[PDB]
């Protein structure tokens, strides 16, 4: 019985609180009040219409065959207007909807099949899903969350533990180039790939014939956004626009570096082209913690296209030919490695010898580091890796790719004079302690931009120089100060985030504590009763398992992000697949298999509750005579753990030989027939380390090496003399070899006065803020 007024009428969702810094007043005095650097703002000109076949005069068959637009908008206008970018932030205090939601129906049924099923670590289980329910959030954070974010990479740069330049640290770049030969082995470019000689849209080739119609340049997400000068739009509505741009400024720039006045010149189009260095400030979808949604929200430093695409001209075409990790060769480098297809077992069989044969190891992926010293594996990471990079870090970073990858095999460079200048001069100032835009407001950028084209190469470096100090220091276990004295030593702060000790007795644990039955056990369709203990690495985000039936480890997502996965799911985020029939079903098969395959296979609830909810939703669609093969087979770009999982279709329901077939070997490993590394192959990083203590590698013996290190050191006054000095290497005249010896040497000499040596990334730097 209830009252006439109701008869005629799980943790609470979370409401962020209202923000009171989501205003540019009240911002700015926020940064002001923490004394966080705010530009003197620069203004964009307006858009003007251009034919396209003038623009861009390569390809005019496509706009002929109507295959491309034929007007493109350049910001050439005659009134020029300060840019205001607005984030999307959600969940926030007026709209708590679908997007962020948990997943309450999972959380219903792992309480239902827990009642139906004794599973030791099902309670747990539900616990850590309900948990994660009510106290993570995923979602874009908020204004205060971006704002806090920004003080944070402030304090990592300026604060307790300054940034200090490679130099200040005491490497040259040859020093660096003999690390990273170890620490990031490389390849050249294909021989067929075009040099760094061209502007962008001349590696497009098109004339309407399918078989030969191809580009050399970068791909690109063409759903990601454009960045500056064209806030709203995509990359797809501006590809032709970034060439035009990428093209102009290639050129000013080649043209300003060889004219009468290369100052001026270089000053005058740096400045006009500034946009070119200003990051949309971009919040990070994540599971964020409720308590601290407005103390921490992450940002992507989003880049304006045409300096992505000069960028990845340069880096792409050396990384495509250099997936060269620690499975494959003499490297601690995890570049490109998978935990899939024997990967994770291949690492298992390095630390086993390690722990064997008394070795002390160390691994390194970017802004990780690993170590295995004293029976205990170390998970280390820079503190906000991004932060600590200094314009000099990534300048390193071009002289390792320009020397090592751009170089032909009789040591002429595979670049000109204008490609060295923008990758030398200028292109470390538009990405690192350059600017981005939140609002009206253009700030500083305190260390490089967090996913600009070169974060993982510019951190790699940096992790590269910690590891360099910690063998030069004896190898400090890293639980002492002698290993936290490393963060001054090298301007870099980082943490040790895991300690896993008794690593040997783990191991053993592992595989003694293996199930017999279930799932890469006695091979049934089942999940085991009680799973075997796992080897909590977070390589990468992942641990290990050992399986009886293929009698190897294979990978698992570490528990607390399959967890945060499980209780927050990413939706579709694609609003024109969402208006598709029967999308927003194969998109939850997804979920629930792609969670599966990750790990919830080794967690009898998640694989009970998961394993039936795709099964009912496939019985529907069955029932219904609905068609959804189509988006199950293409199921990668639906799905977070896509990137993860390619070439295998989700089609047929998960099975036992779905996890047999991602974790299958194409070939059995022996980590001695490993192929040493490409430069410098009997070499160890041990033994760079202690040539580099004794003072050797200073300067490279390669005269060409020689012009492009003093090119980091003299003023762009000097551009046109420097063009001079390379023009015989980078034109492969006859006796270029002896030519360049003498021009650099003369260039050598008149280093000697001090007027002419300025950072010209300094210069850059000061002509992109210029108002
Ligand atoms: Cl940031
Ligand atoms: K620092
Ligand atoms: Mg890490």
């Amino acid at each position: 019985k209830a009252s006439i007024l109701t008869a005629l009428m799980i943790p609470k969702r979370f409401r962020p609180a209202k923000d009171p810094l989501d205003s540019p007043q009240a911002a700015a005095q926020f940064l002001k009040d923490n004394k966080y650097r705010i530009l003197r703002p620069r203004a964009i000109p307006t858009m003007v219409e251009l034919e396209t076949d003038a623009a861009l005069p390569r390809l005019r068959q496509m706009v002929e065959d109507g295959k491309l637009k034929d007007t493109v908008s350049v910001p050439e206008g005659t009134t020029a207007f300060y840019p205001k970018y607005y984030p999307f932030h959600k969940p926030d205090h007026d709209e708590v909807g679908t997007f962020g939601a948990p997943d309450i129906t999972l959380l219903k049924q792992l309480t239902f099949f827990l009642l139906e099923n004794d599973f030791p670590t099902g309670p747990e289980t539900l616990r850590q899903v309900r948990e994660a329910i009510a106290t993570l959030q995923y979602g874009s954070g908020s204004y205060s969350g971006q704002l806090n974010r920004l003080l944070a990479m402030k304090g990592v740069a300026t604060g307790r533990n300054p940034n200090k330049t490679p130099k200040t640290v005491g490497y040259t770049n040859e020093q660096l180039a003999k690390l990273l030969e170890q620490t990031l082995p490389i390849n050249t470019p294909k021989h067929e790939d075009p040099d760094l000689r061209w502007a962008p849209s001349w590696l497009i080739n098109y004339t309407g014939d399918l078989s030969t119609d191809k580009s050399y340049l970068p791909h690109v997400t063409i759903k990601s956004s454009a960045g500056l000068p064209y806030i709203g739009k995509t990359k797809g509505d501006t590809t032709a626009e970034a060439l035009v741009l990428a093209d102009s400024f290639i050129r000013d720039l080649g043209r300003a570096a060889t004219s009468a006045d290369p100052e001026a010149g270089v000053k005058k189009t740096i400045t006009d082209f500034w946009y070119l260095s200003c990051g949309l400030l971009f919040p990070k979808g994540e599971r964020y913690t409720q308590v601290d949604w407005d103390k921490k929200t992450r940002n992507i430093w989003s880049a304006p296209y045409p300096t992505h695409l000069l960028l990845s001209m340069v880096s792409t075409p050396v990384m495509n030919e250099s997936k060269l990790n620690i499975t494959n060769t003499q490297t601690p480098s995890l570049y490109g490695f998978s935990p899939f297809h024997g990967g994770m077992d291949r690492i298992m069989t390095i630390i086993r010898d390690s722990l064997d044969n008394d070795e002390d190891l160390v691994m390194i992926y970017a802004d990780n580091i690993y170590i295995l010293q004293d029976n205990t594996w170390y998970s280390i990471d820079l503190e906000k890796g991004e932060a600590n990079c200094t314009p000099q870090h990534m300048q390193a970073m071009m002289y390792y790719l320009l020397t090592r990858g751009w170089t032909n095999e009789d040591g002429s460079p595979r670049y000109n004079p204008t490609w060295a200048t923008f990758a030398m001069n200028v292109a470390p100032s538009m990405v690192v302690d350059s600017s981005c835009l939140l609002m009206n407001l253009q700030l500083k950028t305190y260390g490089q931009g967090s996913g600009n084209a070169f974060t993982f190469l510019n951190n790699h470096l940096m992790s590269t120089i910690v590891v360099a100090e910690w063998v030069k220091a004896g190898k400090p276990n890293p639980m002492t100060k002698e290993f936290m004295d490393l963060e001054e030593k090298t301007g870099i702060n980082f943490k040790i985030e895991r300690e896993l000790k008794n690593l040997r007795e783990t191991i053993v644990e592992a595989v003694e504590t293996a199930p017999q039955d279930g799932y890469l056990a006695d091979g049934s369709d089942l999940p085991p009763i009680r799973p075997g203990k796992a080897v909590e690495l977070d390589l990468l985000g992942w641990s290990a398992i050992y399986s009886r039936q293929m009698e190897m480890f294979v990978p698992v997502l570490e528990n607390e992000r399959l967890i945060a996965s499980a209780a927050y799911p990413k939706g579709l985020e694609n609003k024109a697949l969402a208006r598709k029939p029967g999308a927003e079903i194969a998109y939850q098969i997804v979920r629930y298999e792609a969670i599966r395959l990750v790990g919830g296979w080794n967690n009898p609830l998640l694989e009970t509750a998961a394993k039936h909810m795709s099964l009912d939703k496939r019985k529907r669609l069955e029932v219904k005579g609905i068609d959804v093969t189509g988006f199950l087979d293409d199921w990668n770009n639906m799905s977070e753990f896509g990137g993860d999982l390619e070439g295998i279709t989700l089609s047929e329901p998960l099975t036992n030989q779905t996890l047999v077939d991602i974790n299958t070997p194409l070939d059995s490993f022996d980590p001695k027939a490993r192929p040493q590394t490409p430069r410098s192959p009997k070499k160890t990083l041990d033994e760079v380390t202690t040539a580099i203590t004794s003072g050797t590698y200073k300067d490279p013996k390669s005269a060409v090496w020689r012009l492009l290190d003093q090119r980091t050191k003299l003023r762009v006054s000097t551009l046109r003399d420097q063009a001079l000095a390379l023009k015989p290497a980078s034109s492969s005249v006859d006796n270029w070899a002896e030519a360049t010896e003498e021009l650099a040497q003369q260039q050598q000499l008149l280093m000697k006065a001090n007027n002419l040596l300025k950072s010209s990334l300094t210069e850059t730097r000061e002509a992109l803020e210029k108002t």
